[PDB]
């Protein structure tokens, strides 16, 4: 498939209002918008490279034949598990970018459950004529500064570093922020050898308070993606529900990726599959933090560590496959790293016998030490302070890397 | 009586709901909680309602289940619900209102009604007053402000803010000139003239990144202080804003019941609905009439007495909840004990001068089946001088409910 053969080289952008509570889930329609440019990918449009938690599908209207296809994970499903979904329905801001077609297209949005079970579907008419898909990024684009510009947005991957808790006195700290991110970011393989397929550009987005909002400390501060820690009520879980904010400083600068810096020193953050990172910039273990974080929002690799997680629950039934790469519940394993495990290996691996394994099937991971299996005794999907990601999760980059750009 | 403090701190509980649907179903979901530092509404008549809106949020301890608070409305939403794009794709749209802050856990439930009276979607939330994630504003970075009329404090005033749109900061001395003249212009018509001292009047100088307001179909896309943009709905002269969250954010911290969003432009547009806003063009030759006409369904709930469609709601077999439009189906509820014994029902045209109060035939943009008071009234035409004598009972009405 030719990109030009449905897409011209402009973003469509579709905002998305996901709604429900631990009973019922619907989609809404919020608003598009359309971006000067597309920064997305040019082939294997009409394919996946992870089945996410949830899909966009885009179709030809004349012809219903697929043309564009994306997937993810949001911060609304994990809400979906919490105490507070079981008595009040929410709704949560979800941004996704299209190529903006040369005719008329319908757009499907699917969210699914741990158990691959569609929980809510949306279809809709995107009509490119339409008068009230808003022009975005044409004026007043963000301050911005290139960390590093291997080439342009089509053959480069392209990741944004947002500044969330910094006044604009404080601009010269978050592009060093920026700097540090870039330099963590590429002392990691896959990300070192194929560091010349990434573009990194930094955005000074300002924030009218320094710092972010500690509700329990009854902290409410104005910053520019509106983020805050409790949520879920868990203290040190720094998020933003505020998605429109993010994408609105990003317009008009060409982005695939987000990594959003919060501008403090306490420990907290986040990332999820093709939604963002959002972390503390000045936090001692930034440097590992942002790393394993981006693993899972650019990656969408999980967490392989055994120890329940506060804003995870029951996340991966032990009857179903996960989709994500790095983890295992040995239901299709030939679906995983099958392929890398030595002839003859144990499994499971005994922990004894780390070193003569460093591809195994190792049980704990996915928050269970029983049932679910990781593919190394340790990585940085596990730990914060192992030196590198294990084998399996390389390979998993490396096809995400190949999958967006040739 | 129902005393304040019996229920309520002298502080707003604020929520955002997004309401969401197409032309067949409809949902409401919360969005977020909000505090404000002070209460600026109602101290009396707690538990009743002024009119019936087409949407109404009622407030309920949550122990004894007792009705402590209610307020009406109408919204955007249910405009845009009877809009082709309605028939085919279920959107979600921004709407705020503002609650006393309670003492105790409380029920909150809204409900959203049809043009027949029948309930659409319903939703109910328990709000308890120690949750740390009701975001608290209005304490810090107050949107520079300066009172136009200031006749007491905002308990004993009904406090309207009008709220700039489409100025950058270098012309806020052009917006402070076109807030006097709100004010000048509202207070120039009765009963507002001689009701005066009831009220409060804050002009609130939001800025905003672009001077003037955005037109989609010139593809003019401005970024304002509350995102206003005209062709709502593909209407050209429809202009609106569906970011209520952005202009209520810009009031928080200032005392306010009632929004006046002035648009800097001199071209002609905007709207009113009941309890949401008025907006509407500061520099339009109409002006003065105009944002009068559109306060008159904002705060006086008032409806539309011409008879001529508008580019883009009442069945004939419905009373209106609407004081000064009638179907006849229940008319002693309306102006039936203003109109003079033997009056012809419908009125002649002919006999207008005979009948100051009557039974026109025509209104609510239909020309047959709905009346009105008067042969002409603010709310039919912007060229006639004032509100009809129905429409003047209603406003004095809405006045006394607010404030002792
Ligand atoms: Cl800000
Ligand atoms: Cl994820
Ligand atoms: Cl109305
Ligand atoms: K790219
Ligand atoms: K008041
Ligand atoms: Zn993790
Ligand atoms: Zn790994
Ligand atoms: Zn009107
Ligand atoms: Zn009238």
């Amino acid at each position: 498939q030719n990109f030009a053969d449905y897409f011209q080289n402009k973003t469509l952008r579709v905002d998305y209002i996901f709604t429900g509570d631990a009973t019922q889930q619907a989609i809404y329609l919020d608003e598009l918008s359309q971006l000067p440019t597309w920064a997305g990918r040019q082939h294997h449009l009409s394919e996946l490279p992870l089945e996410g938690n949830g899909q966009i599908i885009v179709k030809d209207l004349a012809s219903k034949q697929c043309i564009y296809q994306t997937s993810f994970s949001s911060l609304f499903q994990e809400w979906l598990s919490t105490d507070e979904a079981k008595e009040t329905a929410k709704g949560f801001e979800n941004t996704f970018l299209l190529p903006y077609p040369k005719q008329p297209v319908e757009v499907e949005v699917t969210l699914y459950s741990p158990r691959k079970k569609t929980m809510a579907t949306y279809k809709h008419i995107v009509r490119p004529d339409d008068i009230l898909i808003h022009k975005r990024g044409v004026s007043h684009i963000t301050p911005h500064r290139y960390m590093l510009q291997s080439g342009n947005e089509k053959d480069c991957i392209d990741v944004a570093i947002l500044a969330e808790g910094y006044t604009e006195k404080e601009m010269d700290v978050f592009y060093q922020d920026a700097q540090r991110t870039c330099e963590s970011l590429f002392s990691y393989e896959p990300f070192r050898s194929m560091k010349s397929k990434f573009n990194i550009v930094a955005v000074a987005s300002p924030s009218t308070d320094s710092g972010v909002s500690v509700p329990r400390e009854n902290q409410w501060k104005q910053t520019a993606v509106h983020s805050h820690f409790d949520t879920f009520y868990s203290d040190r879980y720094l998020t933003t529900s505020r998605v429109k904010s993010v994408h609105n400083a990003l317009a008009g600068i060409p982005y695939e990726h987000i990594i959003i810096l919060a501008n403090t020193d306490v420990y907290g953050g986040g990332g999820i599959y093709n939604s963002y990172t959002l972390t503390t910039a000045h936090h001692p273990m930034f440097k590992p933090v942002v790393v394993h974080e981006f693993g899972h929002s650019f990656g969408g690799l999980a967490d392989e560590y055994f120890y329940d997680n506060d804003v995870m629950t029951d996340t991966y039934p032990l009857d179903v496959e996960p989709w994500e790469q790095n983890i295992s519940t040995r239901v299709n394993f030939a679906s995983k790293w099958k392929d890398m495990l030595p002839s003859g290996a144990p499994i499971p691996t005994p922990i004894a016998e780390k070193k003569k394994y460093p591809v195994g099937v190792y049980e704990g991971g996915g928050y269970s030490a029983k049932g679910i299996y990781r593919p190394a005794y340790d990585c940085r999907m596990k730990t914060n302070e192992y030196p590198e990601f294990c084998p399996v999760c390389q390979r998993a980059i490396r096809r995400m890397i190949e999958f967006y750009v040739p």
